[PDB]
């Protein structure tokens, strides 16, 4: 299993604009287009991102290109982030995938807000980190996904995805 396979299972692959759980316009593999309520703006956003007139629909190949970019951005954002970096550095590999997963979904700012879980991850108190992360809006909004990512962090293994 790798970060890509991990995220594809968690986001699914959709070729036409859709609303996320939060009502936000998204496309491809969890690619946020806009928080704006307007589908018009979502379609604009979309043609600008692809560099073509899509009329709200894209190809698998275009979805993958956006994915390659979003994942790369998650990774560099962690590595440049004063708060996220020391955490990432301190972890083993599978747990590192968990943190990237979280940053891809909520952004570097969202994740930096999980102050208490970040601190226990650093301190290697797995159970405490899981319990803290579980008390979050994230958790209550997309529970199956959150449980999988949490379990990943908790255990250091890929069991939840297997
Ligand atoms: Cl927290
Ligand atoms: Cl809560
Ligand atoms: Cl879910």
């Amino acid at each position: 299993m790798n970060i890509f396979e991990m995220l594809r299972i968690d986001e699914g692959l959709r070729l036409k604009i859709y609303k996320d759980t939060e009502g936000y316009y998204t496309i491809g593999i969890g690619h946020l287009l806009t928080k704006s309520p307007s589908l018009n703006a979502a379609k604009s956003e979309l043609d600008k991102a692809i560099g073509r007139n899509c009329n709200g629909v894209i190809t698998k190949d275009e979805a993958e290109k956006l994915f390659n970019q979003d994942v790369d951005a998650a990774v560099r954002g962690i590595l440049r982030n004063a708060k996220l970096k020391p955490v990432y550095d301190s972890l083993d590999a599978v747990r590192r995938c968990a943190l990237i997963n979280m940053v891809f979904q909520m952004g570097e700012t969202g994740v930096a807000g999980f102050t208490n879980s970040l601190r226990m991850l650093q301190q290697k108190r797995w159970a405490a980190a899981a319990a803290a992360a579980a008390k979050s809006r994230w958790y209550n909004q997309t529970p199956n996904r959150a449980k999988r990512v949490i379990t990943t962090f908790r255990t250091g293994t890929w069991d939840a995805y297997k």
